């Protein structure tokens, strides 16, 4: 089975997954100065004053947070997009050492750890209809970076303990995901996939300029986790990114000047 080590890691998912050598595949790596600015995008709209939490998960390869998908309830639009699609789950990607963890990079520069938020088209009915078509998904990405605490990710740091090998899951209702997000919404877009296998090429990419700041006791919690199951010997969680792929075929563009 596939995972991030010597024998089972990035270089070796070919071989039971083809598409890995396709032709829109992800991260990349984001050139600040060949990206061109264009006046006819439009602001980003995010509503989430409504969601509903549910359960905190370990699954052999990272951490996540559910949502209630029933009705709409927290929802993006605008933006490069057209259509409302809603939000269902959250996860972070992270490093061994401060100065590596991020899977997209800047001018060649990689961060301590980057927050995935994803969401699907409503006009396709539900989730496992919506990833067989080119325009199914949107994921929003952040960046973050060593120096103050965040008040708002304290919660999710205290249940931790409670999760800490393959298969554990705990009640976890009344969060709100609005204390993440920085001050401003300035972007960049471009079409890609995927970056754990199957890497289904279906996603609408849109990664934000400005990162938040988490202290050192913070992302340390982070490093204490396992990716082996209860009986088993430990393995901590850590340096769990796939690194930069080929651009080939596309161009970036940016909302700010
Ligand atoms: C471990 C498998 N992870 C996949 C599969 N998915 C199914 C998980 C059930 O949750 C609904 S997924 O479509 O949600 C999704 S989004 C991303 S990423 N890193 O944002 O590009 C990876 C994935
Ligand atoms: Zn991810």
């Amino acid at each position: 089975h596939w995972g991030y080590g010597k024998h089972n890691g990035p270089e070796h998912w070919h071989k039971d997954f083809p598409i890995a050598k396709g032709e829109r595949q992800s991260p990349v790596d984001i050139d600040t100065h060949t990206a061109k600015y264009d006046p006819s995008l439009k602001p980003l709209s995010v509503s989430y004053d409504q969601a509903t939490s549910l359960r905190i998960l370990n699954n052999g390869h990272a951490f996540n947070v559910e949502f209630d998908d029933s009705q709409d309830k927290a929802v993006l639009k605008g933006g490069p997009l057209d259509g409302t699609y809603r939000l269902i789950q959250f996860h972070f990607h992270w490093g061994s050492l401060d100065g590596q963890g991020s899977e997209h990079t800047v001018d060649k520069k990689k961060y301590a750890a980057e927050l995935h938020l994803v969401h699907w088209n409503t006009k396709y009915g539900d989730f496992g209809k919506a990833v067989q078509q080119p325009d199914g998904l949107a994921v929003l990405g952040i960046f973050l970076k060593v120096g103050s605490a965040k008040p708002g990710l304290q919660k999710v740091v205290d249940v931790l303990d409670s999760i800490k090998t393959k298969g554990k899951s705990a009640d976890f209702t009344n969060f709100d995901p609005r204390g993440l997000l920085p001050e401003s919404l300035d972007y960049w877009t471009y079409p890609g996939s995927l970056t754990t296998p199957p890497l289904l090429e279906c996603v609408t990419w849109i990664v934000l300029k400005e990162p938040i700041s988490v202290s050192s006791e913070q992302v340390l919690k982070f490093r204490k986790l396992n990716f082996n199951g209860e009986g088993e010997p430990e393995e901590l969680m850590v340096d769990n990114w796939r690194p930069a792929q080929p651009l080939k075929n596309r161009q970036i563009k940016a909302s700010f000047k």
